[PDB]
C-alpha cells in the first residue's frame, strides 16, 4: 500500500472518521486528473487508495474534506479543506503516509516517506 | 488590512524570509482568479495584500511556495506548496491573520480572526 | 524584551486571552526556581517578563496553564499545561519569542530566535 | 496496551527512531516519582510502558528526550525536552496514545484517548 492518509482531530482527542478526500494528478496538459478517492476508516485510516502499478511518478494533491467533517459536529471551521500537494516516486517507488491533524480554525499535515 | 499571511521556519527558528505567495479568488466557474501576491518581508510577514472595499465574501486561496523555500536553503522539501483555502464571511469587522509553520516534511497553519 | 510569548487558540480561531503562565529557570539542584509569570492580553501576548540584564544563560522553563483556560470554555482538555523547556545561550543579541497554538487534545510550539 | 508513544521526525519525514523517554507519576507528596521508560523502535513507537493494573488514576509526565536525538543528527535544537503531562483514568481506564511531531525549533504533540 503506497498511499495511506491519517486524519486526527484536536478537539476530541480521537480519529476523524468519516473524513472524505479526493486524490488528483497532474496531467500533462497541467489539469488535475482525479486519480481516488475515499474516506477514512473507524480508525481515521484511509487504504487502498491505489496499487505500486498505478501510482507512477506524478505531483499528486490529496484534498481532505474538513469543513463537512467539522459542520457534521456543529462547528463552523475556518478551511474549506485540507490541501496535501506532493511531487511522487521521482526517485523510484516509495511509501507515503500523509497524517492531518484537524482544529475548527487550523491544521497540521505532516509525511512520512519509506524505501 | 483585512488580510496578512505570517510565516515561521521550524528549523532555523526564524520568520521565514522571501517567501513568495499567490491569493487566488474563487469564480464562479470554480476556476481561481489570481487576487494579490507578494514575498514575505524579513519578519516573515506579507501585509497589503487588498483592501476592505475589494475583500469581498468568497473563497480564497493561498498558495505559498514552500517548495521554492526549502531549495533555497539546501533541504529537500516534501510539499510542492502550502495552501490555504477558506471562506471569507461578514461577521461584524474581522480581519484575517494566516500563520503558517514550516518544517521540510509537514506544515501547520492557523487562522487569527480578530475584530 | 528579551523573552515574550504568545498563544493562540486553534479552536476558537483567536489570541488567547487571560492565559497564565509561569518561567522557572533551573537550579544548581536541579530544582525549578520561580522567575517571572503573567497572563496573556488580549493580544494574547506576555511581555516585560525579564530583562538583558536577568536573562542569563541557563535552562527555562514556561509552564502555560493550559487547563484553566479550557475550563473556562466549557471544553474538557487533555494536558495539564503546556511546558516549552530550553537552553537560553548567548550567541550575539537575541530575542526570544515563544509561541503555542493550543487545542484542547493538542498543542505545538515554536520558537522564533531573532537578533 | 494503555500507553503508547509515537514520534515523527518532520525534517526528515520519517518516524523519530530512538528516542529515549522517561514516564513519572505524581506521588501523593506532589513528586514526581519514576513510571516507566523506553526508547522508541525502528516505527517510531514506543509500547509496552505498562499495564491496565500498574496504571492507576494519577497526573503522568512524559519526558521526551528530543535534545539528544537533534544533536546526534548534528542539529542544536531549541528544547531541552518535549514534556506532556495530563491526568490519566479519571473517568476509568483509557487507553493513551501520545504523538510528538519533532522540528529543532518547534514540536507539536497530540493524544488520542479510546475506552
Ligand atoms: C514572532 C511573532 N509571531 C507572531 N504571530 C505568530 N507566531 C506564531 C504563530 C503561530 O500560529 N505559530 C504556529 C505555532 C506556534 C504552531 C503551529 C502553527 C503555527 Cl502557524 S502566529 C506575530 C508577531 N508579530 C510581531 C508584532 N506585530 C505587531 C503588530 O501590531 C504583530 C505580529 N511576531
Ligand atoms: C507514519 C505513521 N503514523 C501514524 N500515526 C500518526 N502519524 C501522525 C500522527 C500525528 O499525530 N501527527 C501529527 C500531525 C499530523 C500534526 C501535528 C502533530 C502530530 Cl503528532 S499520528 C500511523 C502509522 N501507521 C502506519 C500503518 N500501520 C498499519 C495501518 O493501521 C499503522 C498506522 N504510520
Amino acid at each position: 500500500c503506497p498511499l495511506m492518509v491519517k486524519v486526527l482531530d484536536a478537539v476530541r482527542g480521537s480519529p476523524a472518521i468519516n473524513v472524505a478526500m479526493h486524490v488528483f494528478r497532474k496531467a500533462a496538459d497541467d489539469t488535475w486528473e482525479p486519480f481516488a478517492s475515499g474516506k477514512t476508516s473507524e480508525s481515521g485510516e484511509l487504504h487502498g487508495l491505489t496499487t505500486e502499478e498505478e501510482f507512477v511518478e506524478g505531483i499528486y494533491k490529496v484534498e481532505i474534506d474538513t469543513k463537512s467533517y467539522w459542520k457534521a459536529l456543529g462547528i463552523s471551521p475556518f478551511h474549506e479543506h485540507a490541501e496535501v500537494v506532493f511531487t511522487a516516486n521521482d526517485s523510484g517507488p516509495r511509501r507515503y503516509t500523509i497524517a492531518a491533524l484537524l482544529s475548527p480554525y487550523s491544521y497540521s499535515t505532516t509525511a512520512v516517506v519509506t524505501n
